[PDB]
């Protein structure tokens, strides 16, 4: 609910897909009224040539990859076997099973030597390829997200250090001297804009005053300095409000990287991880034990006054 | 060249090995003595199978990615098409080229074209709702090393930018400013890249013989909406058997730390090995930014080391 | 959307009537009724004496391409060979195809394998020494604007990151320090884009309603290795009936003259049609990078015009 | 002879081993000893399968090119169809008598059909693409090259309007001032790397003092001021030359180029488009009626000193 464009996880919509299909063809095989003895010994016979052909394409990952054992492999053979081909003792059962349901079921040879070829065209030419979708649903399943990196990163090395400390911060300024919002609101430009300062994205918002700046050792560096910045939101030249604004600077930095060609990262790309990291960002804000209402992630897109949707949000 | 044991970039070994196969696979076909035109069918029929079987695949993926049409491909139902089924004037032309060779072509091994179609819907479907159709670690390592998705990849462009691309201007400065005020500290800023991602909050915890000596002058400066926003470097000494050998501006990678911590995270789902291979990467990826990087110009150094030991007597051989 | 005469980029009509003419032959095939066997042979013969010829221009190619190895290919053979016969593994595994489904299959259009080898090898080398491989305007256009082999796309974007990337920051500075202390300028800088490239070097000229009024305070800085180089711009004031309509920061897009003036040029290889095209480019690509660029928003504005009528009109018109 | 890394242009040693080719094949067709009639049949039916591909890719791109008939065609069929198909009357011409040929010669229309779609695959999935030296070849014979550009661009707008008065404005400094040079020497720097200032590049070169001002309008720009700086050349810390060093502007460009990630432009590119455009410099500069010996182009390659190298070409 944080934003109607941020994309929602994946489903099992392919599995209904899958499934339907499963019962269609089934239907299909019922109704062509052709003996089935014949239809189960095909299907046992393509889904072997699927094994053999994955034995095959594991075999040259593995000439690929047995360059970095010592690297990637921490100089073990059965590390590289295990990444190229699976689980060593499920894989050999299967191809085992495959090679008898060949040898027994009614050339062989001739059809290995061309399924063979068939695997190095499919290699060499990159016929099996992964679509986009199956890229990205890959990415998701297994967290292979530069966004998801990033809010974590963010989280880890940010929000935890400051948020109760930020609250602590906010009531001694309180008392100290209008009050100011008690959370950090943190903006979420998933389109585009990410200024330096809050006046060049609206002049409507106005730098008011600097909280205590809180000074913590943090990652080999001696009292790292924080210094958080309180901002009027103002409405028709009155104080309608005052907290505390601040950017997500991974967004500012995946729009760095959008724009640096050896990033090898595109404006598609950039929009898309954009919205995985604050999808990502408030699922983990969510769980947070640090997060206790003392931060509010306001996410937006330029199609507009960022000042009105800091006032609705406050 | 920061260390042994970071991967250099795949090669093309898996291409060799294909051709190599290849190669064997015709000599056997020449060897057997089989008719050609046979082997050439079977190998158009098995090709034309496959495509089909991806055309069956993609469908059942658009079956999912049709809901995501607003919020990823931005409402326009040729996006999630293209992403799902690839090119669509290229999937065409070659499942045309598949209907009509497998509808004509005479099939000894393999059923009719109905049956067929059946059937590899019905092996489409088992794939799909088992898994059977699954990338191996390799596969996916390779895929996501090709198009950067990498959690390493995003977080060290985003050090260099967020953080080096903003004070490795300023330092070569701030160190003259530094000696011309107040041994001499080095101009090349150190950063420490551990392996093992144990990144200490307090640097001297690391190794009794660094002791944070001073610190340079704060900058001042606007970023991310955060008004004078402050940056206050530490300058630390180095003890060789108690005696100061030399002082330098040493730091560590926040996003190594933050990568150990996704690692000790459960929601993260972040592995041990995950943060060993992404530590790499992301070690991997920086010197590759600080090489082709015009800010870098002799200005920084990165120490890229593992744990099996002294901290300050890689830090010395460094200077 | 500067201006109608400006071509949109290539679409996918080729793809779409390649798609088309696929559909009708194998109609067509299928009407005709020849044993499939026999299409799929001679398809497959006809592929592999395609990627025979593909190895033979190749070897002519690179045979011209080696005397160039230490210059264009840093002295590595491997880059060369790639340069000319493409990616040597694909390409290998292509050749070994032909090589073993012409050798192997029958064939009744056509001769032996080695007759064949002969045979194709003697019209490859006629179509290299007669020229008759070539490419028609249309395939060279299209391959020069998906590489963007352009002059345009340099000399645009050029002109964005040499001048306007310098000036465009600064622009709203000096107009709000001219405004204060002295009717008002506008807020924008106006590039004038003429299709015909004719730039005079006094704007008046161009039509006498646009007289420059002041120059803008000098920018001086340093670039290139000119030390305090100065920009000094200047403004105008655009007449209606004699009265002063408007004022602006009016200039033109010195790249567009450098294109009139290698039009001129015999040296350079530049005809009047690709003195066209390459302005249009040139307006294209520009108008492009300031849509994407962060430094232009609402700080520079593109007023694309070709003669047929008054310049200052249309200046108004966009004021 | 401006740098030893500069490519030469393409010579006709493609047409040597085509010649190569042509004579071998013609000494294995006579060394086969089989008839020649049979021969000739078999050469023209390929060239006019060849003839009929071509025309099928050109009606293709004629499909494609006929939505740009306005914009780059000026409204006109004839001027498309030329576009893409070459010249329409020897074209014509040509088609006719592959037609002709292929129909009298000892199925056609299943020819054609199986030649169509061979030509349609070719243009689906790219069969018939272009090499890099292909497209290098193609450009440079076409002057397709953006470093082409940029290298008329600098001489026409740049240098074009200060040699005539540089050797002017150098004698009217020596007057009024330990002699500099009465030449402008330019640095090609073939990595295309180039500080704002000559001492950033190398701290053994000074700045002196600035050359009086040329001020003139160009290109809609009232009064356009030039700026020229009269450098220092030191050699073991003492004066051993003075010259007006620069740097040419385009060789930056391309370097940002290869920055910039919306420029589609890479290091290779880079690098490559950096030569061209020192080479096609150097061959302006031989013939230019400006150019008198008052313009020294100065080319390098970092693996060294630029200060030395200077005092070398001076
Ligand atoms: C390369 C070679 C000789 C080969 O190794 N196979 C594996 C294989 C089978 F797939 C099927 C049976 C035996 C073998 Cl042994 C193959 C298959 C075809 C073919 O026509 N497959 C259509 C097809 C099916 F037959 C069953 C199915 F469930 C789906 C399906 F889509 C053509 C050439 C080959
Ligand atoms: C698609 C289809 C049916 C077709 O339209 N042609 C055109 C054509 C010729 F190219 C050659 C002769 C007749 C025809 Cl009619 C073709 C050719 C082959 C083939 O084997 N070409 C080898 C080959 C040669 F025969 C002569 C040569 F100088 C070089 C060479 F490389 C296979 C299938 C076809
Ligand atoms: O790593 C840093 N920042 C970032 C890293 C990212 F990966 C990112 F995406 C965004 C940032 C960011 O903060 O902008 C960083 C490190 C040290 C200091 N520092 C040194 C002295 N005092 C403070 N400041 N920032
Ligand atoms: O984003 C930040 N940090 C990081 C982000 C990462 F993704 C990472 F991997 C490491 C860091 C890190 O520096 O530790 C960040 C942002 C704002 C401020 N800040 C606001 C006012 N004063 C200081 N400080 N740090
Ligand atoms: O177009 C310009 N420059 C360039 C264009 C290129 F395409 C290139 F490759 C490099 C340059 C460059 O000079 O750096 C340009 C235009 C106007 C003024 N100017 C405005 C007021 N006084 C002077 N100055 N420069
Ligand atoms: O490169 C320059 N100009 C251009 C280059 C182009 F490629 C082009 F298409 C247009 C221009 C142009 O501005 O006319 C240039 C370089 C140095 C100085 N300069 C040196 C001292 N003071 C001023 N002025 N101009």
């Amino acid at each position: 609910s944080l934003h109607p464009s941020i994309p929602c996880p994946r489903g099992h919509g392919a599995q209904k897909a899958a499934l339907v299909l499963l019962s269609a063809c089934l239907v299909t095989l019922w109704g062509l009224g052709e003996p089935p003895e014949h239809t189960l010994r095909y299907l046992v016979l393509h889904l072997a040539s699927l094994q053999l052909g994955l034995l095959l394409n594991g075999v040259c990952s593995l000439a690929e990859e047995l360059r970095h054992i010592h690297s990637r492999y921490r100089g073990s053979y059965w590390r590289t076997v295990r990444a190229c081909l699976g689980c060593p003792l499920r894989r050999g059962a299967l191809l085992l099973l495959s090679i008898y349901f060949y040898y027994s079921l009614p050339p062989f040879t001739w059809m290995l030597a061309l399924l063979g070829l068939s695997q190095a065209l499919n290699i060499l030419l990159g016929l099996k390829g992964l679509a986009p979708a199956e890229i990205s649903a890959v990415c998701e399943k297994g967290n292979f997200n530069v966004a998801h990196g990033l809010a974590w990163s963010y989280y880890i090395g940010y929000l935890r250090l400051i948020l109760p400390e930020l609250q602590a911060r906010i009531r001694t300024y309180n008392q100290h001297y209008g009050a100011v919002s008690q959370r950090l609101y943190i903006l979420l430009p998933l389109d585009c804009g990410v200024p330096d300062n809050l006046s060049m994205a609206d002049p409507n918002i106005r730098f008011l005053d600097k909280l205590p700046q809180q000074t913590g050792d943090h990652a080999g560096i001696k009292d790292r300095v924080y210094s958080n910045s309180i901002y009027e939101l103002l409405e028709n030249g009155q104080r309608a409000g005052t907290c505390v604004l601040e950017y997500a600077t991974p967004l500012q930095t995946l729009f760095a990287m959008s724009q640096y060609s050896q990033a090898g990262f595109s404006r598609e790309d950039r929009l898309e991880q954009a919205k995985l990291f604050c999808r990502t960002l408030e699922d983990i804000l969510a769980d947070a034990p640090e997060s206790q209402n003392n931060c509010r992630l306001i996410a937006y897109q330029e199609p507009f006054s960022l000042s009105q949707e800091v006032l609705r949000h406050l």
